[PDB]
C-alpha cells in the first residue's frame, strides 16, 4: 500500500550499465549516501461498541431485528457447449508457447459471511511466470 | 502491504553490469552507504464490546434477533459439453510448451462463515513458474 | 505483508555482473555499508467482550437469538461431458512440456465455520516450478 511496483526488467538504487563496445578508462566514482526510511503505518486506536439491543427493559418485545434474508450466489458458472459433425486439426508448433481450451481459475474469499470483524485483512496474488527461449 | 513488487528479471541495491565487448580499466569505486529501515506497522490498540442483547430486563421478550437466513453458494460450477461425430488430430510439437484442455483451479477461503473475528488475516498466492529452453 | 516479491531471475543487495567478452583491469572497489532493519510489526493490544446475552434478568424470555440458518456450499462442481463416435490422435512430441486433460486443484480453508476467533491467520501458496531443457 506504499510501493506496489510492477517492474518489467530490473530495479536498483544505484545502477551502472556499461555495454556493447565501450571503453571506460580511469574514472573515479565516489558516493556518500545516507538513505534512511522510517515507516510508521497502520497505527490504529480503535474503540467500538456494537450492540444489537442494548438496555431493553419494561415489558417490551422485539422481533426480526437483523435479518439478512434469502441469499443466493453463483460466482463462476458458465457454459461452453460444442456440437461438431466432423473435425480435423493439424498443429506444427516449434519453439512456441501454446494453450488450447485451458481453464485457468483463481478465487480468493477473504472474509465471507461473518459479523463484527476487527483488525486487518489482506489479499495478494501474482502468478504464472511463463517463458520460452530458443537459440 | 509496503513493497509488493513484481520484478521481471533482477533486483539489487547497487548493481554493476558490464557486458558485451567492453574495456574497463583502472577505475576507482568508493561507496559510503548508510541504509537503515525502521518499520513499525500494524501497531493496534483495540477495545471492543460486541453484545447481541446487553442488559435486557423487566418481563420482556426477544425473538429472531440476528438471522442470517437461507444461504446458498455455488463458487465454481461450469459445464463444457462436447458432441462430435468424427475427430482427427495431428500435433507435431518441438521445443515448445503445450497445454490442452487442462483445468487449473486455485481457491482460498480465509475466514468463511464466522462471528466476531479479531486480529489479522492474510492470503498470498504466486504460482506456476514454467519454462522451456533449447539450443 | 511488507515485501512480497515475485522476482523472475535473480535478487541481490550488491551485484557485479561481468559477461560476454569484457576486459576488467586493476579496478578498486571499496564499500562501507551499514544496513540495519528494525522490524516491529503486528504489536497488538486487544481487549474484547463478546456476549450474546449479558445480564438478562426479571422474568424475561429470549428465543432464536443468533441463527445462521440453512447453509449450502458447493465449492468446485463442474461437468465436462464428452460424446464422440470416432476419434484418432497423433502426437509427435520432442523436447517439450505437454499437459492434456489434467485437473490441477488447490483448496485452502483457513478458518471455516467458527465463532470468536482471535489472533492471527495466514495462508501462503506458491507451487509448480516446472522446467524443460535441451541441447
Amino acid at each position: 500500500s506504499i510501493d506496489v511496483k510492477y517492474i518489467g526488467v530490473k530495479s536498483a538504487y544505484v545502477s551502472y550499465d556499461v555495454q556493447k563496445r565501450t571503453i571506460y578508462l580511469n574514472i573515479t566514482n565516489t558516493l556518500n549516501i545516507t538513505n534512511n526510511n522510517y515507516y510508521s503505518v497502520e497505527v490504529e486506536n480503535i474503540t467500538a461498541q456494537v450492540q444489537f439491543s442494548k438496555t431493553v427493559i419494561g415489558k417490551a418485545r422485539l422481533n426480526n431485528i437483523t435479518i439478512i434474508g434469502p441469499l443466493d450466489m453463483k460466482q463462476i458458472d458458465y457454459t461452453v457447449p460444442t456440437v461438431i459433425a466432423e473435425e480435423m486439426s493439424y498443429m506444427y508448433d516449434f519453439c512456441t508457447l501454446i494453450s488450447i481450451k485451458v481453464h485457468n481459475i483463481v478465487l480468493m474469499m477473504q472474509v465471507t459471511v461473518t459479523t463484527t470483524y476487527f483488525g486487518h485483512s489482506e489479499q495478494i496474488s501474482q502468478e504464472r511466470y511463463q517463458y520460452v527461449d530458443c537459440g
